[PDB]
DNA sequence: GTCGG
DNA sequence: GCTGATGCGC
DNA sequence: CCGACCGCGCATCAGC
């Protein structure tokens, strides 16, 4: 919040480029600048001062000068007045509706919450659950609630098979005082990069969580990734809790560290780390860290026994989860 | 939109 | 049915 | 300049 105005402006620009212009690289360019500036420990006094930071070039520096000078950006003011851009930006806020679907709906004259509701027929499953919980998915989750959710998930998982290990990642593992959703990394000894000795390992867990009425809806579901909705149970006479988004990722047990590194994030941290990896001649995914041959082709997985080993490989000092919120 | 070679 | 591309979201 | 921009699971489609 030290340079809140500037980062907000940058985030709005990033969203515009992503949702309206469908220019993902500009989207990421703006996000990185925002990230770098949110981390800067000084109140920015000029675009020149900001341009010193990596990721902030001439264009953004110019915008920062205008913002500091007037408290706003003409480019944005105009975008806000544009109906198409506004409608497209809004629709993309529905889980399941991306830039393409948003622009398509706007072409059909579907541009509002009211319109989406009376046109459910034109939505796929995911988009339909997204509209249903539009309001709720906008709400933040207090860490105190995340703690109750963690308690239920781990205990329910324990009831299915004592050997399951459920770990809450995302911003929660990064120590956030509030989270946008719940991310759960799951492992079982029967599922390794070597073999799958038991089927339905994820399904059994999802089923058990639906049985106790914790998971209420399913956005998408596969053998290793579940994306859906959950809700804490409420007491007698009390308003029930908002529905929350929940992601569950089943990863080979022997690949836990690369998995927990990935799922802990942040997303920008992961992008920065994976890019650095490349520069160092390594490629990193949620399963392994592999070296890049002279040709540039991924080699065999390198041994990993902790998150720090991954950091060591790329010559980065270890950063605790709480310091990976970029 | 920003960067490094 | 399949495979491969595209959208979406993590 | 100008090529690079992280890497992937699931849903849905086109084309066979
Ligand atoms: C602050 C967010 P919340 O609290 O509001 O939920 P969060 O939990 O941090 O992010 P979530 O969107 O929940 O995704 C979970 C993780 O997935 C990883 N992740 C997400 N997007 C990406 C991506 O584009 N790339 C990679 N490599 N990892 C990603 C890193 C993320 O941490
Ligand atoms: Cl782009
Ligand atoms: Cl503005
Ligand atoms: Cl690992
Ligand atoms: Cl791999
Ligand atoms: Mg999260
Ligand atoms: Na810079
Ligand atoms: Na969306
Ligand atoms: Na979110
Ligand atoms: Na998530």
């Amino acid at each position: 919040t030290l340079n809140g105005g500037i980062t907000d402006m940058l985030t709005e620009l990033a969203n515009f480029e992503k949702n309206v212009s469908q220019a993902i690289h500009k989207y990421n360019a703006y996000r990185k600048a925002a990230s770098v500036i949110a981390k800067y420990p000084h109140k920015i006094k000029s675009g020149a001062e900001a341009k010193k930071l990596p990721g902030v070039g001439t264009k953004i520096a110019e915008k920062i000068d205008e913002f500091l000078a007037t408290g706003k950006l003409r480019k944005l003011e105009k975008i806000r007045q544009d109906d198409t851009s506004s409608s497209i930006n809004f629709l993309t806020r529905v889980s399941g509706i991306g830039p393409s679907a948003a622009r398509k709906f706007v072409d059909e004259g579907i541009k509002t919450l009211e319109d989406l509701r009376k046109n459910e027929d034109k939505l796929n499953h995911h988009q339909r659950i997204g509209l249903k919980y539009f309001g709720d998915f906008e709400k933040r989750i207090p860490r105190e609630e995340m703690l109750q959710m963690q308690d239920i998930v781990l205990n329910e998982v324990k009831k299915v098979d004592s050997e399951y290990i459920a770990t809450v990642c995302g911003s929660f593992r990064r120590g956030a005082e509030s989270s946008g959703d719940m991310d759960v990394l799951l492992t079982h000894p029967s599922f390794t990069s070597e073999s799958t000795k038991q089927p339905k390992l994820l399904h059994q867990v999802v089923e058990q969580l639906q049985k106790v009425h914790f998971i209420t809806d399913t956005l998408s579901k596969g053998e290793t990734k579940f994306m859906g909705v959950c809700q804490l149970p409420s007491k007698n006479d009390e308003k029930e809790y908002p529905h929350r988004r929940i992601d569950i990722r089943l990863i080979p047990k022997d690949q836990y560290y690369c998995g927990v590194l990935y799922f802990t994030g942040s997303d920008i941290f992961n992008k920065n780390m994976r890019a650095h990896a490349l520069e160092k001649g390594f490629t990193i995914n949620e399963y392994t860290i592999r070296p890049l041959g002279v040709t540039g082709v991924a080699g065999e997985p390198l041994p990993v026994d902790s998150e720090k080993d991954i950091f060591d490989y790329i010559q980065w000092k270890y950063r605790e989860p709480k310091d990976r919120s970029e």
